[PDB]
């Protein structure tokens, strides 16, 4: 990240 931080969405 994004909306999922950490990822990898
Ligand atoms: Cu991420």
């Amino acid at each position: 990240c994004g909306s999922c931080y950490p990822c990898s969405c």
